[PDB]
């Protein structure tokens, strides 16, 4: 009767594509104007490797500045998409902070977690090399996936692969 419920949290600095990724996955639309301060949770039934499950996506928008509350939101999460923009080096640097915040809360270096380099359709504006992102993912023992919320490239992949990590590890 009870479906598996995979609780995903989108994290990353501003403008990297957390909302665009979420809305492409959820509604098959590229949304370019989503209020930067608007957070929202999304729930969808999805057939993961043949098994009907529910995905819950918290699309965080950076507004929770009270550390105890931010930690409470992270504690509820089971897996994390840690998103940066390949076109903004500072957003790649910022991923280290989200990682530390998650590890402090989850107390488990194997917490389901993907490093997501978004905006792969802007290769001509790339500021973060594939090599250096792959090297960071290797240091953290996480997979690195490049996505485009615009073209849909690897959007389903990051959500499904994160659910597969939640399924396997929890
Ligand atoms: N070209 C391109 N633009 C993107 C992509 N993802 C997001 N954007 C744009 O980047 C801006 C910020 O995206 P948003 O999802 O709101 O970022 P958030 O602050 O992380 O939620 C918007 O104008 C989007 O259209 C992408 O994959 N490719
Ligand atoms: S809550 O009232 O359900 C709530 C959810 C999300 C957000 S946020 O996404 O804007 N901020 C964050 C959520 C989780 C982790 N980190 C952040 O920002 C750093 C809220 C929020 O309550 C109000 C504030 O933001
Ligand atoms: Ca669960
Ligand atoms: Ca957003
Ligand atoms: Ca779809």
């Amino acid at each position: 009767n009870s479906l598996a419920l995979h609780k995903v949290i989108m994290v990353g600095s501003g403008g990297v594509g957390k909302s665009a990724l979420t809305l492409q996955f959820m509604y098959d639309e590229f949304v370019e104007d989503y209020e930067p301060t608007k957070a929202d949770s999304y729930r969808k039934k999805v057939v993961l490797d043949g098994e009907e499950v529910q995905i819950d996506i918290l699309d965080t928008a950076g507004q929770e500045d009270y550390a105890a509350i931010r930690d409470n939101y992270f504690r509820s999460g089971e897996g994390f998409l840690c998103v940066f923009s390949i076109t903004e080096m500072e957003s790649f640097a910022a991923t280290a902070d989200f990682r530390e915040q998650i590890l402090r809360v989850k107390e488990d270096e194997n917490v389901p977690f993907l490093l997501v380099g978004n905006k792969s359709d802007l290769e001509d504006k790339r500021q973060v090399s594939v090599e250096e992102a792959k090297n960071r993912a290797e240091q953290w023992n996480v997979n690195y996936v490049e996505t485009s919320a615009k073209t849909r490239a690897n959007v389903d992949k990051v959500f499904f692969d994160l659910m597969r990590e939640i399924r396997a590890r929890l």
